[PDB]
């Protein structure tokens, strides 16, 4: 009956789901990893029947090894390449050991007895892909190049040799890039087999930064048991040098390297490339430094002449979610922009002239899922019933729109090769999980998850349940939040809050989608739980998101401040007893409205928070605020320091100190500051941690922590 | 009449004292610093007769500074050499700027109006020594020494060149030698003036440590302000190798270096040289690794013979404070020795033999002060009296004893050149400083200094008052301890406890002598505040003293609980309300203690604790312990990790995260080894700060936290 928080940490009521989902080639079929990792299974989209067991490790020969984490198909889907081993690295990058399986039926019927092969001799592999023909594989390892060709026994070449850990990276990006990003690869084959392209990344002049490791636990470093160790790598901050970038192209044939003849600012950023379906036309996309000006060009990968298709030029910065929606395909390519306000979706020629635009309104388009080239439909994602909201739409090729979920919440779909069918993945405030696979018109063809159980076992229990609200800001605008309250609520008794929020840009964290969390049991214990998603917040068009534009957090830190006034307005909330607490920029924005100047708040936690943003990285930190050369005043106004003499509430600082995001310098910078201040304040570090805090009993740990200061300090 | 922290951590209730106190050679004399710090002053020792001022910065000439820091004599009586700038580096080294001061008297007979010299054109100097003779000084720069002949214009030389940073340090001890045998100086002159010696450090191979350093304030380190930086040395954990050491020596006059034929175990210590008052024995203190064996030889400078003259062993080790104690005569020297179970002063001639035995009795002698060769009578401190006081005796060459001091307490002298008189420093529990002029029969004749303006400002002050007890454990031990109940103490009420402590071997925080600390501040807030010294604590003998070997730790904190259990049955105690807290060892007795097995502990505070003794330096940790190798069941029984899941009471963890003495590290990985056993504490640690923890408001916030984790856990 109880709501236990180790039931909540320890992922207890984690809806079913399927993981692994993988479509096939064939648009008919895709495929799932079993439970344990030992089997790939193939089921039909049309039906959901089980086809046949496509790769099993207790079959297959030759193979070492118990489970696998991952695999792809090749692009005719007739092999498997399957990874093992993965260790990740940063969010996105990871090494893995890779296997070639052939899917090639034998005597008996079966596809699952086959001889299984390594994609490499030498060690670990990363981000390997495959050929548009599928018969060589590209991947890189110790920042170098490596092309194996599988139609010549798996022979490797090297195609790289100046890649240098810390200097010099080939086919992968740097560590900001990565994050900022948001991409593992720039790592392209080009459309008829014959070229490779990549991005190389000198960062030998971008500064080092260092952090120590002890042994710790969960994991146990052993070799650190006596003596400490360190983690190096390169990380500029705010205003410094930038890895210097090139696109290079290696000429399979002939082995020869050459480097396109990009027009591109010396300090600006090449975030993608990517070969079109076209063999002379590489695409390359570029920013300039105040990542205004995305250019996107077309390079020959044999002549290196670089021709400017097209500039999107935005008044404030371009995103970084545009640029995997810019899908290729033979005459045309997709594009994501918000050059009117709002993201919507484009069409063009391969001439880069408009052809349509195919999507117009005061909302969002999320993600831009395919076209069917077959009858000329657009599939995306996007929040036209509501910010709160995500459905599955499709625009036929005469204009007419067509919303193909059946239910309103959080819809997110995964389309069948041919676009014929999808899986659809759907959550809302009280529907945990319903996975179905429909056609193309949306229509439900099959449940294959809805979760009864996890409703059933949840039922036993007192579960404080989430209701969205709005209201309006002293200066009239309207903000969305839920409000979580307490078993037996009554509007005459008196609660303390607990606020919630992240309000990072573009960020949302007040959707219609199913979770039980920390919040859910402090709303158990009897707080009323909130949070609102104030100005720059996503999902509200471009000029709701960028009012921040050069001087990020200080509004956001007033719409909590209005939120915390709203609740104390209401005759049940003592005004006293108010809370907040965040994450990452969250954890920011605890720090920025505890000192608001408006002593609104009893107690907070900030976990892993930024407190200066000249701490913070370039690509992130700059497209926000440009550099502390050009926006000193900028700066200064939305640092925690700044404002830190009017801290009011009771404040606890949790940090991971092997944090490579936000580094630990940011808690132990400003824990300094508000000690010569003569603050007060109370600290949790946790050894070894870096952003995401977790390991062992890490996260329990640390809720009680946070439970136990909120219960002290309200 | 409310004591005020702020008061206490700003020392406004420092007693009044006398600054740079030494003999003249004539025995009549001493000189002192005057309290502003720009005069140097000659007063008699048998009337306290101000006779002359010495030096004035207001008087020399080409004199740039306002003020300096200390001085020494030159053994001719004509020069001062003054050190101003004085820059520490650890806890007994330094650099400073030193200036020769002539002490000739010009045409008014006066010494104030000389033109002062600098020491050096070169940088700061380390550890400048005089020659006997006085016409020479030595001095220790950049790891290398120079020579400065002040007969010949002060000329400079360097008599090493192959001093290097980390690598190889001539005159001065690597980190933990002068840290844990508590010097700054490997550096001496011969008898005749004619040889220079000292020790060679090569720390080449002893393992580098580094930790973080930030920007922070107080001081700010300017050039971290956007990226941190790092502090590394030399520290060899317990059982790592220390540094290879020899003891070499300079012909002045040949230029000729010569290394001396020490026997010693490769994996020995040099803890001291000394000259003797013969020029061609210089006397080498050696120890084992397991440093149970004291072994002394006479090195002869120029031949580089080394004969062993004496050999003392113990069964658990021999401590630091016999190496200073040991005084060379004419035929004679002086050792103290703890050979019978108590430290004793043993009497040996100048080829080795065994004299006398001059002190005996249940007691320990402390200093040995010095002998008179006049009429052939020993003077030394010891605590015959209590284990809690100190008290200057003598005993003449029938071996009569005499005790000197009038009065009950803490006795510290400081004898004429001659012995004929001394200066007396006296404090107890009612008494802050008292400063008396006496003959050597200890007869006072004059007040200097008796801080009645102090006791006039406390008196306005409602000040709760220490007494001393002691009880009896439930194994029979008897304990010395204090307890400091609040001015408003009544037999009609409860009250919560905070136990004082800090345990460690050989160290006495039971004391006849007077303070002012945030104890009592705790005590003035209505705590009764208790201070026992447990078994290990010194004072009371080796048996006392040395039970814990092998395993330290263990029963000091037994000891603890019995205190704690004592107290609960006391009627006035509210057994439910007991927390203990220290500071380095006396933060890892707060651990041990919170975690021995029974739960009697409400509350604790462990500032800057050892955790795991693998994680402290070889010179302490072996001494107590031996290596970890040799002892792992006893490092495992001592560590904290092995018992904290039997952790009781809430904990406060702080540490300073530049802590070069007890590493940072000890806390990070205990706080790890907390959260996974899901054990619930409070952190505060303060960036850039070393074992310490201080700088601009640092100590009034750090107490003020202590104050406030007591007030709110109990």
């Amino acid at each position: 009956k109880a709501l236990d928080l180790k039931d909540i940490t320890s992922g207890r009521f984690r809806p079913e789901n399927i993981q692994g989902v993988i479509p096939m080639p064939d648009g008919e079929h895709y495929t799932q990893m079993s439970a344990d990792g030992t089997q790939i299974i193939k089921y039909s989209f049309r039906t959901g029947e089980k086809v046949e067991v496509i790769f099993d490790v207790n079959q297959a020969r030759e193979c070492d090894f118990k489970n696998f984490d991952s695999y792809q198909f090749s692009p005719d889907g007739d092999k498997l390449l399957i990874a093992t081993r993965t260790t990740p690295i940063y969010r996105h990058s990871y090494t893995a050991v890779h296997y070639i399986y052939p899917l090639k039926r034998n005597d008996k019927g079966v596809t699952t007895n086959n001889i299984i092969e390594r994609l490499s001799d030498g060690g670990p592999q990363q981000v390997p892909v495959f050929s548009p023909d599928g018969t060589m594989i590209a991947f890189v390892r110790d920042n170098n190049i490596f092309l194996v060709k599988l139609l010549y026994g798996n022979s490797e070449s090297q195609v790289t040799e100046d890649g240098k850990q810390n200097s010099v990276l080939n086919g992968i990006p740097d560590w900001v890039y990565e994050e900022e990003f948001g991409f593992n690869r720039a790592l392209e084959f080009s459309a008829d087999n014959t070229m490779i392209a990549f991005i190389r990344f000198d960062e030998s002049e971008v500064p080092s930064y260092s952090f120590p490791m002890f042994a710790g636990e969960a994991p146990q470093i052993t070799p650190l048991k006596d003596y400490p160790g360190e983690y190096t790598y390169k990380y500029p901050k705010a205003g410094y040098p930038n890895s210097k970038v090139e696109v290079r192209t290696y000429d399979i044939k002939s082995h020869v390297t050459r480097t396109m003849k990009l027009p591109i600012d010396a300090d600006g950023y090449i975030p993608r490339i990517r070969f079109t379906k076209d063999a002379s036309k590489l695409a390359v996309m570029t920013l300039n430094r105040h990542q205004d000006r995305f250019d996107l060009y077309f390079a020959d990968p044999r002549s290196t002449l670089c021709k400017l298709v097209l500039r999107d030029e935005s008044p404030y910065y371009i995103k970084e979610n545009v640029f995997d929606n810019i899908k290729f395909y033979p005459e045309t390519f997709s594009l994501l922009s918000e050059r009117d306000g709002f993201s919507h979706l484009y069409w063009y020629s391969m001439g880069g002239n408009l052809i349509k635009k195919v999507t117009n309104g005061k909302y969002e388009v999320k993600d831009f899922l395919g076209y069917d080239e077959a009858d000329g439909s657009f599939y995306y994602t996007s929040n036209e019933e509501s910010p709160l909201r995500k459905a599955v739409y499709k625009i036929d090729k005469k204009g007419k729109k067509l919303k193909l979920s059946q239910r309103e919440g959080t819809n997110t779909p995964l389309f069948s090769q041919s676009m014929k069918y999808y899986m659809n993945k759907f959550s809302n405030l009280d529907t945990p999980m319903l996975v179905t696979l429909n056609d193309n018109t949306g229509k439900t063809l099959k449940t294959l998850i809805n979760n009864d159980q996890l409703k059933q076992t949840l039922s036993g229990y007192a579960i404080p349940q989430k209701e969205f609200f709005t209201f309006q800001t002293t200066d009239g605008v309207t903000l969305n939040g839920w409000m979580m309250k307490p078993a037996n609520f009554s509007t005459s008794k008196k609660y303390p809050v607990l606020m919630y929020q992240y309000s990072g840009p573009g960020s949302q964290q007040v959707l219609d989608t199913w979770g039980i969390s920390w919040e859910t049991y402090m709303a158990s214990l009897g707080y009323i739980v909130v949070c609102v998603d104030g100005r720059g917040t996503g999902g509200r068009g471009e000029a709701f998101e960028k009012c921040t534009y050069l001087k990020i957090g200080v509004k956001e830190a007033k719409d909590q401040v209005e939120t915390a006034l709203y609740l104390g307005k209401q005759p049940y909330v003592d005004k006293d007893r108010i809370g907040i607490w965040g994450w990452s920029y969250g954890g920011y924005m605890t720090l920025m409205s505890m000192s608001e100047g408006t002593p609104v708040f009893k107690a907070g936690v900030a976990v892993a928070a930024p407190t200066d943003w000249r701490f913070y990285d370039t690509i992130y930190t700059e497209r926000f605020m440009r550099t502390p050369k050009e926006n000193a005043e900028g700066y200064k106004e939305s640092s925690a320091f700044t404002r830190a003499d009017k801290l009011h509430g009771n404040l606890l600082l949790v940090h991971g100190m092997a944090d490579d995001n936000v580094h630990f310098q940011n808690c132990a910078e400003y824990a300094e500051h508000l000690v010569q201040l003569g603050k007060q304040f109370d600290m949790q570090v946790y050894t070894n941690r870096n952003h995401g805090i977790y390991g062992g009993n890490t996260r329990q740990h640390l809720y009680t922590r946070l439970t136990n200061f909120f219960l002290n300090n309200l």
